[PDB]
């Protein structure tokens, strides 16, 4: 079923991290034999390259479907949508550690982040400070890590409180950012 | 090698090779030059050893932060953030460490004290008129700019991170030189 296989496989990676992720665990999740998974994907790391190659493509593609909206409020609303969409959890710190380990993964991690910085830019209102998009990308990552270490309330509220704080710095003319 | 300090420094020289997952008393004993039985009686197991290494590290963080001279105005905050950024440190094994810390509650408790130390260190350098909870924003920027450069490097880390740090400082303090 071949694309059933990276679906099942992303569920296994989620469950046990990239060090314990094995072709046998995916063959189990998916209902085929290890033997078949080996001749189809050869190894763990080839299979993570594919799943990621596809992961990069669903991102490029979410970003894109978001139509570029109006004003500082366009940016806020977007950032809100982007942040609420992030789904233990320190498993993505294991996942980002391992992405930097396999050059093929590191390439695609680089493509994923570039892509996400680009979509933030595209939403940037006339005259935003230089590199606002990098600054914004940093707060999102940085504030998510804060919360994973020393969590307080929901992730999104923790992150979004700091994005709204940086959006007031960026657009001191606009009225304080909020929502519902 | 006898003293706990000798042991913990030897375990660093070691946990520089292995990461958390593959760290064993076994290797640490080789390094410091005592038997594995002697590390096992002194440290019980590998995560007790990690805990003690961490506790030292966090104490060293708080002492380091307390020893930086509190200056004044937006300028003293910028010189404090410059020192802190250039201090940490030279980083991939560190994300594996940071992951592992979230795994063992004793370590995760130490990870939270560590973060709050560093957050409270920044808050203390906030001059009047810094926005509400600016110390969380500044801490986020340092962490998040760092992961940004981990993935797609470009220049020295501390330069990537400080550019963004100077840029948010100018937004928080718009009259100043600068920065």
């Amino acid at each position: 079923s071949d694309d059933e296989v990276l679906e099942a496989a992303t569920v296994v990676l989620k469950r046990c991290g990239p060090i314990e992720f094995t072709l046998s665990g995916v063959a189990k999740e998916v209902g085929l034999s290890r033997a078949a998974l080996i001749q189809r994907f050869t190894n763990r790391d080839t299979l993570l390259v594919r799943m990621m190659e596809r992961g990069v493509e669903q991102v490029r593609h979410y970003l894109n479907a978001i139509p570029i909206g109006a004003g500082p409020q366009g940016l806020w609303e977007f950032l809100q949508v982007l942040v609420r969409s992030m789904n233990d959890f320190s498993v993505n710190y294991l996942i980002s550690w391992y992405e930097l380990q396999v050059p093929e993964l590191r390439t695609l991690a680089i493509q994923r982040n570039r892509a996400v910085v680009e979509g933030i830019r595209k939403r940037l209102p006339p005259g935003a400070p230089a590199a606002a998009e990098l600054l914004l990308h940093s707060v999102i990552a940085g504030a998510t890590m804060q919360w994973a270490v020393d969590p307080d309330g929901e992730l999104a509220d923790h992150v979004l409180a700091q994005i709204a704080a940086i959006l007031c710095l960026m657009f001191p003319e606009h009225d304080d950012f909020q929502l519902l």
